[PDB]
C-alpha cells in the first residue's frame, strides 16, 4: 500500500529548505499532482532532525481542514524520506506582501479571517503551530490559504489537560514574549503571531524588526512597536488585543470551545464565517 519513488514522474523544484527539497510530482497511475517534500536520511541524522520528521508526519496525519496543506502519504527508501503533500500552486503569502507592499482592508480582512478559522480548527484539536508567519501560509490555485510547516508544531496532550509546551522553536519576528521569558508556548502564542501577521499585511513589515534576533527579542518583551499612519482603525484595535504581553489576556482566550469572541471583533463584521473556503477571495492588488 506504501507508494514508491517510481510511482511518480518528478518535475520542477518548488522550493528548498535547509534540510529538504520540494518537487512537483505526478502520480503515474492517477495523474494527480502532488508536492513531494524530500529529505536525505544521512543529513537528517547528522543534524539531529529525526524527531522533527516524525513530528511533521504525526501532526499532519491528524489534520483534515481546507486551510491546511494535506499530507496524503509518506514513504522512504534506503537514502531518502518522502512526504506527499497537496500542491499549493500560488506559493507563499509572503511573496504577495513583498510585491504589493500591503493589503487593502478587504484583503486583510479576508485572509485574516481564513487564518482565524484555521487556528480555531487547529487549537480545537489541541495542536499549536509555534511558527506561524507569512512564509508558512501558502496559497492554492484558488488563492485560499494552505498553512504548512508542522515539524515544529506540538500536540498538547488531552490526557493531562496540557496547555503549555517547552521546546524552543519559532522565528524571531513572530515569537511570543512568553516563550522568551517563561520558556514555554501555548495556544495563545499563535494568537500573538497572528497579531504580527495582521500588522504586517497592513503596514508592509512585521511590528518588531531589526537586523539582529537579540534586538527583536528586546523589543518584543517591552511591547516596543508603533503603528504607521492610516492603519485601518478596526485592524489596529484588533492588533492591540492580540499583541498583549500577558498570554492569558489575548483575544480568543475567553473559552476553549472556539474563537467566537475573536470572530465577533468589529474588524470582522462583514465576514461570513461558515463558508469561507467556498467564497471567491478578493483580488490582491
Ligand atoms: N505543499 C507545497 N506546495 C507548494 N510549495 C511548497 C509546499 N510545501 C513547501 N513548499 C515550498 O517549498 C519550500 C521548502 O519547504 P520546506 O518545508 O521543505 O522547507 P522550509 O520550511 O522553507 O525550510 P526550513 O526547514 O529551512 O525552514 C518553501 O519555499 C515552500 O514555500
Ligand atoms: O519516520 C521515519 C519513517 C517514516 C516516515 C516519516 C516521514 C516521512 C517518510 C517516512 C515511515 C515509517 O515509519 O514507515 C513512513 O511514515 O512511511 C524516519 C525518520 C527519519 C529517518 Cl532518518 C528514517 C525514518
Ligand atoms: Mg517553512
Ligand atoms: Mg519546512
Amino acid at each position: 500500500r506504501k507508494k514508491r519513488p517510481e510511482d511518480f514522474k518528478f518535475g520542477k523544484i518548488l522550493g528548498e529548505g535547509s534540510f529538504s527539497t520540494v518537487v512537483l510530482a505526478r502520480e503515474l497511475a492517477t495523474s494527480r499532482e502532488y508536492a513531494i517534500k524530500i529529505l536525505e536520511k544521512r543529513h537528517i541524522i547528522k543534524e539531529n532532525k529525526v524527531p522533527y520528521v516524525t513530528r511533521e508526519r504525526d501532526v499532519m496525519s491528524r489534520l483534515d481542514h481546507p486551510f491546511f496543506v494535506k499530507l496524503y502519504f509518506t514513504f522512504q527508501d534506503d537514502e531518502k524520506l518522502y512526504f506527499g503533500l497537496s500542491y499549493a500552486k500560488n506559493g507563499e503569502l509572503l511573496k504577495y506582501i513583498r510585491k504589493i507592499g500591503s493589503f487593502d482592508e478587504t484583503c486583510t480582512r479576508f485572509y485574516t479571517a481564513e487564518i482565524v478559522s484555521a487556528l480555531e480548527y487547529l487549537h480545537g484539536k489541541g495542536i499549536i503551530h509555534r511558527d506561524l508567519k507569512p512564509e508558512n501560509i501558502l496559497l492554492n490555485e484558488d488563492m485560499h490559504i494552505q498553512i504548512t510547516d508542522f515539524g515544529t508544531a506540538k500536540v498538547l496532550s488531552p490526557e493531562s489537560k496540557q496547555a503549555r509546551a517547552n521546546s524552543f522553536v519559532g522565528t524571531a519576528q513572530y515569537v511570543s514574549p512568553e516563550l522568551l521569558t517563561e520558556k514555554s508556548a501555548c495556544k495563545s502564542s499563535d494568537l500573538w503571531a497572528l497579531g504580527c501577521i495582521i500588522y504586517q499585511l497592513v503596514a508592509g513589515l512585521p511590528p518588531f524588526r531589526a537586523g539582529n534576533e537579540g534586538l527583536i527579542f528586546a523589543k518584543i518583551i517591552k511591547l516596543e512597536y508603533d503603528f504607521p499612519e492610516k492603519f485601518f482603525p478596526k485592524a489596529r484595535d484588533l492588533v492591540e488585543k492580540l499583541l498583549v504581553l500577558d498570554a492569558t489576556k489575548r483575544l480568543g482566550c475567553e473559552e476553549m470551545e472556539g474563537y467566537g469572541p475573536l470572530k465577533a471583533h468589529p474588524f470582522f463584521e462583514s465576514v461570513t464565517w461558515e463558508n469561507l473556503h467556498q467564497q471567491t477571495p478578493p483580488k490582491l492588488t
